[PDB]
């Protein structure tokens, strides 16, 4: 299909940015439809790797337009901080990227009340990225903050900062008792590249209407994973953007009727950073297997992981919401050495029932209990594989046993963190 | 197609609630994927007229099951005022409606907070309803906000709520300087009909899943319009959620692959309450003749509605963003006895220049003057016809040339209040 959208079936970090950078071969466009720079993707090309957060995993890619739409809340002083890296390294980001003046400014503040409330919540923190994320979601739901656009007026600009600086430091100050975040800084900061941001700008609703018209090839990419979706996941322990499809068509401007494929980017087993429900959670040896062969490390944060078993359960939650059209399994290679694997396929609810079906709200996760079926591994090294004939039958049993479970085909597998150690079966834009 | 979305072409007020009312007669299920009880709308059959707000426009038909989703910020108060008026009236509201446990919950601080904001904003006011809605909105993406599933703790609900109105008192008192909205009034008021909301919870997503793999008729109805939306409208004059078509997913669970058919509701000429850009606003007698034929006054604050010509430019904005397959032509009989009839067809912008297209955020539209095509009116009286054979050839032009200038055929056409007072060329349902 021509319009392809790659997103996260867990909790993030299961392995969308090698595998935007693997698809967008034949893209004209690439966009970020929600979330910011909490996100965090290591791609790898020969050995040579690149981190992105903000930036869409296409912009290493010439014959590709890179966009971040409206749903994503832009931070000035990130984008730069990455631009400068990228360029610095060959790639001319700015003759490239895109963006969109609906995008809402993340600025200090933001951070400096991030940090405020996440210090409040002691010890029912939410484990946030620390990046301001949510205050300036706040802020663009609350009409009161900033936008790409409003660079166009730089006078009109610093009147409204000065009003919003004003609200936000009487709180900070008087509430939580925290420090002011200056005005003339923040103003100063973002004056700076005001005029880079801005020529970045265009329409980018009416781009993808364009480019639907004449069956350009666009892909979707989304950041952080299904239960993190403000609306579905495991709420509150959660993000502040709707992390499923749903995001596509509010964040970016195309009409929902033209997303073409979903693809699902399946990691082999699971990991989480940060508070919250997590029933297949591993805390013995191999859940410290899992993290070590699985360089398990927050790409943002460099926090350690949470570990644990494929949750099918889960994932076909992930299938309904996001209209999955197929799998991308990935790290199927890190589970290489074990002797068994397990899937959750139920859950055991605290009042004795069992049940296939996820409680919504964090709370409504207390009792859980998953109940799996336990596969051998196999010995063979999956490393780098490229062709299913290299793949032991114990991995091909796996992998079938995940789509007999969910309903969805796994059409791409990826058997190492370089763009080729990777199986298309089927690629999501032949179809 | 099986799943109908039916929404606002312009700034909500076109005809939404007549529309789903008229169509759910071959639906199983009706939802509401966003807004809140800002909306209201009057359905009108054999002259008994009924007024809703929160609930869905299928809850008068027996055969339909009615559902507010998770995008939906509820008010307990609101659904209970509502809820008796149609029971009292023979409607079993209670037996046929169902709700979402991830629903926001908008309770007094909220509509205390709206106000205040509100007022602080002196003459650069917003113009909200004065619902709440903003800031239900807001604790919803700072993951403090209340939900009904909350409601299964009722001890742990009342913790959560006490600290939720800490937060706000320390700012209405001490920041705004209003009044503190009392702790025990709010979880009184709502522990009294917790036991009501949390027995109409139903798991939204996995039972339009389920209503999807059966091929049940689902008709989506969405609230306030298209130029409200708070990523793509007339930013800040918009409404908090994405009233575009992406809220569907988003509010609902359903995967967006899954929307069949968008029908847009398009107002015969234009309306708007609340501060916002309206190129088209007419300050004339035809504006007053508008606001009188057309009887435009909110049906939830009763406020007098900005009229204006029909905008093809914006409208053709709705078109690309909600993906459109039709348009159901509203209230085409309110310009009978009017002369001549203009449409815009494009914007000369502050700097000389003719454009298609709208600009983004409200100050973008302050130079923004709009140009006409005049075609005549017509001495022919339309109301409550239901065949095109008694439609004027004016009335026929008028019609072929909003067609033309979109690229949208009008399926439906509406010429009075009453259910029965319309014409439709083809059912959203049949293809
Ligand atoms: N061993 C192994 N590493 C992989 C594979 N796919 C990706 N990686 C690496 O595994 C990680 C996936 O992490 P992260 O980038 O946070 O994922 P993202 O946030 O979805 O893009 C990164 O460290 C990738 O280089 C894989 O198939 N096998
Ligand atoms: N004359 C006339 N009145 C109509 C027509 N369609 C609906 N109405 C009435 O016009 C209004 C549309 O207003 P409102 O209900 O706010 O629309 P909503 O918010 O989209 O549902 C209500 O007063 C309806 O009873 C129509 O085709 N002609
Ligand atoms: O890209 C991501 N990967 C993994 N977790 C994330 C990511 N973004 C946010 N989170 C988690 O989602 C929650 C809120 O983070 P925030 O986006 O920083 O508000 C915390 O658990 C974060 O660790
Ligand atoms: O259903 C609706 N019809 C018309 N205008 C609405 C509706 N809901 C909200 N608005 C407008 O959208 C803006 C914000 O309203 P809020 O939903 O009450 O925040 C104001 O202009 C409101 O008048
Ligand atoms: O890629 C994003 N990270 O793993 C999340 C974080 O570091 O918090
Ligand atoms: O139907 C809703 N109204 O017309 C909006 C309002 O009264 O503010
Ligand atoms: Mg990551
Ligand atoms: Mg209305």
């Amino acid at each position: 299909g021509n319009n392809v959208v790659v997103l996260g079936t867990q909790w993030g970090d299961e392995g969308k940015g090698k595998i935007v950078d693997l698809l967008t071969e034949r893209a004209k466009y690439v966009v970020r439809y929600q979330g910011g720079h909490n996100a965090g993707h290591t791609l790898v090309i020969n050995g040579e790797k690149t981190v992105l957060h903000l930036i869409p995993s296409g912009i290493l890619r010439e014959n590709v337009t890179s966009i971040i739409g409206n749903g994503v809340v832009l931070s000035p002083a990130a984008l730069m901080k990455e631009m400068k890296e990228l360029e610095d390294r060959g790639i001319p980001v700015r003759e490239r990227l895109l963006l969109s003046e609906a995008c809402p400014l993340i600025l200090d503040y933001h951070v400096a009340l991030d940090n405020a409330r996440e210090k409040a919540r002691g010890a029912k923190a939410i484990g946030t990225t620390g990046r301001g994320i949510g205050p300036a979601y706040e802020d663009k739901v609350a009409r009161r903050g900033l936008r790409v656009g409003d660079l166009f007026d730089k006078e009109t600009f610093a009147e409204k900062l000065k009003e919003v600086m004003e609200y936000h430091n009487f709180q900070l100050v008087n509430y939580y008792k925290a420090e002011a975040v200056d005005y003339q800084k923040v103003l100063d900061d973002t004056m700076a590249v005001a005029d880079i941001l801005t020529s970045m700008v265009v329409d980018v609703s009416d781009l993808l209407d364009q480019a639907r018209q004449r069956g350009d090839f666009v892909m979707f990419e989304g950041a952080q994973g299904t239960l993190l979706d403000i609306d579905h996941g495991t709420y509150p322990y959660v993000t502040s953007s709707n992390t499923t499809a749903g995001g596509v068509a509010t964040g970016s401007g195309l009409g929902p009727r033209y997303v073409d494929y979903v693809l699902g980017i399946l990691k082999a087993y699971s990991t989480r950073v940060g508070a919250g429900p997590f029933p297949t959670e591993l805390f013995d040896e191999t859940g410290e297997f899992l993290c070590k062969q699985g360089n398990e490390f927050g790409a943002t944060t460099g926090r350690r992981r949470r570990t644990g078993w494929l949750d099918t359960v889960a994932v076909r939650r992930a299938v309904q919401l996001n209209s999955l059209s197929g799998f991308c399994l990935t790290k199927l290679d890190v589970l290489d050495g074990l002797k068994e694997v397990k899937l959750c396929v139920a859950y055991r609810m605290p009042d004795g029932r069992e049940v296939t079906t996820t409680p919504l709200a964090a709370d409504d996760w207390k009792g859980v209990e998953p109940i799996y079926e336990t596969m051998p591994g196999w010995s063979e090294s999956t490393f780098g594989v490229k062709d299913r004939s290299g793949l032991p039958q114990a991995a091909l049993n796996y992998i079938k046993r995940i789509e007999e479970l969910t309903g969805v085909p796994i059409d791409i597998i990826s058997t190492g963190p370089d763009r080729t150690e990777t199986m298309i079966l089927r690629d999501p834009f032949d179809a």
